[PDB]
This record gives structure tokens, C-alpha cells and sequence, in this order.
């Protein structure tokens, strides 16, 4: 399609413009009251807070240097500052600020009141196929535009997809983001969610996205994933399997995508045959979809998460509150010039 051409041609072009000269130290951590932190990591945590002379209401990640260094994240955390900072599309969180100090590395997002699809799922149980179609749709499209501009995502999960005012998803968290060319190798992300080319320890592809994609409609529509287990090696003995079981509530034609998303072999899987991301587009799962009017936002949502304002976080859980502390001192300097 002409219309698709030329938006994908000119989304790479605006993209290499900033990949070419990213944004750097726009704002510093005394502009914002810190209000509540929103999530946890071993190296980051996530802080809504509000900056000051503004009123707005943001989502700061916040980054200890010393960490990143020892956990072997340093290219990591730069790969997701400079895709965040250089990507636009209607289901990625925009970044707003990004900065560093003595301590840390601290990236700035729009705050999405609406919370982790995870909660919402596990709340109602299951989505009905309408209302999974509907997220998957805007899944679909976020790859398509990040694909053609040679990036894997990497870390496809409920959690990591936060539904906004509207009921739109806004995907969140870019630590495994990556500009590839052809393939990569490092082992990174949820077990649930990995290929079989990735526990295998093989060069993969952006076919791994859409394995992803295949787990996450499966739990989306059946309330859990398709492979489970206490331990990561069971379950990774299951996602090579080449088997999966559907339950009998699913339609045929969710049946016959996820078959085709859940394809051991990366080389016969749907989003990476020589029709790229039209074999999942022309599916019949998704014959009643529209793709422009998701793309335009013009499809009413199935759910409308409940909140009371920009600042309201009852939609995000209780962490333990923890102070943000600034050495004296600057660690990791050189390690982290080009933050
Ligand atoms: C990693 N991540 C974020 O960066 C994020 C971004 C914006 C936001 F409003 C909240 C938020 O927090 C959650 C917690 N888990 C997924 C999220």
C-alpha cells in the first residue's frame, strides 16, 4: 500500500535524524516532587512525580549508575535512552526529559494513569477475543513502525503495556530495545515470553517480537500464558516443544494466528515470511479490524480504565518508598558520556 510506504519511509527518516543527534540533559531532578514510586527493578524504579513549575504530572525512571555497571546493562540503558528519545507512534510512551546526575541516569515519560494491562487482566480474568483483537491491533502497528526502523523490542509483556485515558496501549519500558541489522545474540527478557531461538543461544531476528506476540495473545485471551512452570529450564523446555494446548473457548481463527505466531521454526513464523507483517494483518483473526481508524484512534476502546485525574495512581500498586540519594561524588562518569 502507497499510504503504508510512505508513512513507513518517512517514519525512518525522522528517526535517523535523531538517532544521529540525540536529546541530552533537558531538565534536572530538584525541577520535580517525587509523589509515589509506580514499580521496581534490581537496577531502576519507576517515580511518578510532578515538576514544578509546570503542574504536569510525569513517570521518572530512575537509574543507579553503580548498579547498571554491575548487572552489565551500561549499552542497555543507552540503546533505550537513544531509541526513546529518537521514536514516535501513537502506542510508545513519549520521553520528555532525560538527564543524569552524580548517581544516576533518570528518563522522564508521559505518565499513563490508566496502569499495567496486567492488572486489568488479571482483574477480569480474560479479554474477550474483541478486546484482545483491539490491543493486539495497536501490537501489530507498534512493530510494524519499530521493525522498519531495523529495532527489536524485546520485552513484550502485560506489564509493560499501560493503558491510557482513552483505553489505548502505550508501550513502556525500552532496557532491551536494540538498532540491529540483521541478527543479535544477547539473552535477555521474561522467560514466559522467549523464542526458542533465544533459549537455544542462537543469532535471532525480529521474528522473537513476534513469537512475543503470539504468547501475549494467547494470555491476553485465555487469562495465563501458554507455557508455565516453576522453573525458567521447565518452561524453556516447553517453549521448545514445538506443542501448545488452546482452550476449547478459543475461536478457530485464534487458533490458526497463534499456530502461526507460535512457530518454533523462526524461518516459517508469521511477521517474518517474505509478506513481513501482512500475513498477520490479513489474517482472518483480524478480519473485522480496521487498521487505519486504530492507528487514527478513532475505534472506541472496550474498557476505559477508572481514575480520577492526571495524578491519580489507583491503578499502580504499593512499593515500599525509598529515598533518592545524589553522591557527593560522581560515579561511572565515563561510562555513561553518551547519556
Ligand atoms: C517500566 N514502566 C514504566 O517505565 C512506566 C512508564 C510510564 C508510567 F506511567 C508508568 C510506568 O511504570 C511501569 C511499571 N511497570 C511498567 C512500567
Amino acid at each position: 500500500q502507497e499510504s503504508v510506504k510512505e508513512f513507513l519511509a518517512k517514519a525512518k527518516e525522522e528517526f535517523l535524524k535523531k538517532w544521529e543527534s540525540p536529546s541530552q540533559n533537558t531538565a534536572q531532578l530538584d525541577h520535580f516532587d517525587r509523589i509515589k514510586t509506580l514499580g521496581t527493578g534490581s537496577f531502576g524504579r519507576v517515580m511518578l512525580v510532578k515538576h514544578k513549575e509546570t503542574g504536569n504530572h510525569y513517570a521518572m525512571k530512575i537509574l543507579d549508575k553503580q548498579k547498571v555497571v554491575k548487572l552489565k546493562q551500561i549499552e542497555h540503558t543507552l540503546n533505550e535512552k537513544r531509541i526513546l528519545q529518537a521514536v514516535n507512534f501513537p502506542f510508545l510512551v513519549k520521553l520528555e526529559f532525560s538527564f543524569k546526575d552524580n548517581s544516576n541516569l533518570y528518563m522522564v515519560m508521559e505518565y499513563v494513569p490508566g496502569g499495567e494491562m496486567f492488572s486489568h487482566l488479571r482483574r477480569i480474568g480474560r479479554f474477550s477475543e474483541p478486546h484482545a483483537r483491539f490491543y493486539a491491533a495497536q501490537i501489530v502497528l507498534t512493530f510494524e513502525y519499530l521493525h522498519s526502523l531495523d529495532l527489536i523490542y524485546r520485552d513484550l509483556k502485560p506489564e509493560n503495556l499501560l493503558i491510557d485515558q482513552q483505553g489505548y496501549i502505550q508501550v513502556t519500558d525500552f532496557g532491551f530495545a536494540k538498532r540491529v541489522k540483521g541478527r543479535t545474540w544477547t539473552l535477555c527478557g521474561t522467560p514466559e515470553y522467549l523464542a526458542p531461538e533465544i533459549i537455544l543461544s542462537k543469532g535471532y531476528n525480529k521474528a522473537v517480537d513476534w513469537w512475543a506476540l503470539g504468547v501475549l495473545i494467547y494470555e491476553m485471551a485465555a487469562g495465563y500464558p501458554p507455557f508455565f512452570a516453576d522453573q525458567p529450564i521447565q518452561i524453556y523446555e516447553k517453549i521448545v516443544s514445538g506443542k501448545v494446548r488452546f482452550p476449547s473457548h478459543f475461536s478457530s481463527d485464534l487458533k490458526d494466528l497463534l499456530r502461526n505466531l507460535l512457530q518454533v521454526d523462526l524461518t516459517k513464523r508469521f511477521g517474518n515470511l517474505k509478506n513481513g507483517v501482512n500475513d498477520i494483518k490479513n489474517h482472518k483473526w483480524f478480519a473485522t479490524t480496521d487498521w487505519i481508524a486504530i492507528y487514527q484512534r478513532k475505534v472506541e476502546a472496550p474498557f476505559i480504565p477508572k481514575f480520577k485525574g492526571p495524578g491519580d495512581t489507583s491503578n499502580f500498586d504499593d512499593y515500599e518508598e525509598e529515598e533518592i540519594r545524589v553522591s557527593i561524588n560522581e560515579k561511572c562518569g565515563k561510562e555513561f558520556t553518551e547519556f
